[PDB]
């Protein structure tokens, strides 16, 4: 089935674009990446970087997961980001967020070998 590296680069990379363009972008993103597929998932975040920047944070500042893991780790340089939440009209299947971009460092935890993102843990 799908590698936990696979699912990390669904749900959270977007190298196509610089940032969300539009109050519409968590909607489209989270339906098109099958996020909402079974339920609607309440908070999800799109990194707006390439991909190496992001395999790369692996290799950045240590640092313990809020679940308290120590493979997490945050990146030296804040990155371009959008913040999907649900919102409160959101009703499955009609998944429905609100769109944030906004600029933070952020935290994933990675695992294996290549040693890869596999969990985003927040931004901050
Ligand atoms: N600002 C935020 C706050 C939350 N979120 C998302 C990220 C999470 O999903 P995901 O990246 O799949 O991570 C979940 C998966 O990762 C696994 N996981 C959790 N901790 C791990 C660790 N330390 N090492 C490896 N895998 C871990 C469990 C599960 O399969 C989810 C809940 O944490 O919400 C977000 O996108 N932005």
């Amino acid at each position: 089935k799908e590698t936990a590296a696979a699912k990390f680069e669904r749900q959270h990379m977007d190298s196509s674009t610089s940032a969300a363009s539009s109050s519409n972008y968590c909607n489209q993103m989270m339906k098109s990446r099958n996020l909402t597929k079974d339920r609607c998932k309440p908070v999800n975040t799109f990194v707006h970087e390439s991909l190496a920047d992001v395999q790369a944070v692996c290799s950045q500042k240590n640092v313990a997961c809020k679940n308290g893991q120590t493979n997490c780790y945050q990146s030296y340089s804040t990155m371009s980001i959008t913040d999907c939440r649900e919102t409160g009209s959101s009703k499955y299947p009609n998944c429905a967020y609100k769109t944030t971009q906004a600029n933070k460092h952020i935290i994933v935890a990675c695992e294996g070998n290549p040693y890869v993102p596999v969990h985003f843990d927040a931004s901050v």
